[PDB]
């Protein structure tokens, strides 16, 4: 029986993705397809900003992804020599805050001075940045596209100078139709679909739809947690199973359990 997971992104984990190598320990064929994609913003413009430390307070970065921007923006402008010659200790100078384990690897790798996150996430970030005094130049804000982010008005609630540059953006992932043509016409209608995300429902429910035709009702719909389920449900699709934690072994038990 073969499975298809439409998640965010694949995994690598010692050469596979961890959901795809779990189901196939029980005879389950599985194949990924990606839904998330990214694209990178206003890369000159961030890479001005950071070659006038002088201008801000500090840096704050909650995603590898604006990490990256910084890296590519430091490449492409040609100051990668002045962020190690005169820019990586001015701003070292200053307050670096992060969240993510992901994002304070970076960090690290860039020079900042790290000793990574210490904040699990935004909110606690935001608490510990008000908790104390801050500068009268703004922290700046490499970020995503403002819609999801809420440090912005956290901080600007509680009086905190911050100046946010979006330097990604999520989109979805622009094979989505073609891949799941090209499984549908190589594989058929797959046993199960997993979801990961309501967001990975909403780019590749209506392409299932026209691949599926009237062999939808029979595709064992999964979701990987609660929140993708009820998703799943407010478009009127049957969830065959939510996963009991978001991990591949309980999602493996629940497409075994749903395809017995």
């Amino acid at each position: 029986m073969k499975v298809l997971l439409l998640k965010d992104a694949k995994e690598d984990d010692c050469g596979q993705d961890p959901y795809i190598r779990e189901l196939g320990l029980y005879g389950l064929e599985a194949t990924l397809i990606p839904v998330l994609s990214f694209e990178f913003l206003s890369l000159p413009s961030f890479s001005e900003k950071l070659s006038h430390p002088e201008d801000y307070g500090g840096l704050i970065f909650t995603s590898p992804r604006a990490v990256e921007a910084a890296e590519l923006c430091l490449e492409q402008n040609n100051k990668t020599e002045v962020w190690e010659r005169s820019l990586k200790e001015k701003w070292n100078a200053k307050s670096v805050y992060v969240v993510g384990n992901a994002t304070a690897s970076l960090v690290s790798k860039i020079g900042l001075d790290t000793e990574g996150e210490t904040c699990g996430n935004a909110e606690k970030l935001a608490e510990y940045i008000c908790s104390r005094e801050s500068s009268a130049l703004p922290l700046l804000f490499p970020c995503g596209n403002l819609k999801r982010e809420i440090l912005p008005k956290a901080l600007k609630d509680k009086g905190i100078a911050m100046e946010s540059i979006t330097v990604y953006q999520t989109v979805a992932h622009p094979g989505i139709q073609g891949n799941l043509n090209s499984y549908y016409s190589q594989q058929g209608v797959p046993a199960s679909i997993t979801f990961f995300s309501p967001s990975g429902l909403t780019y590749s429910l209506k392409h299932i739809q026209e691949l599926s035709g009237d062999n939808i009702d029979q595709i064992k719909f999964a979701a990987i947690g609660p929140t993708t389920a009820r998703a799943l449900a407010a478009q009127g699709l049957p969830v065959s199973c939510t996963a009991e934690s978001p991990t591949p072994q309980a999602l493996a038990t629940g497409i075994r359990k749903a395809l017995q």
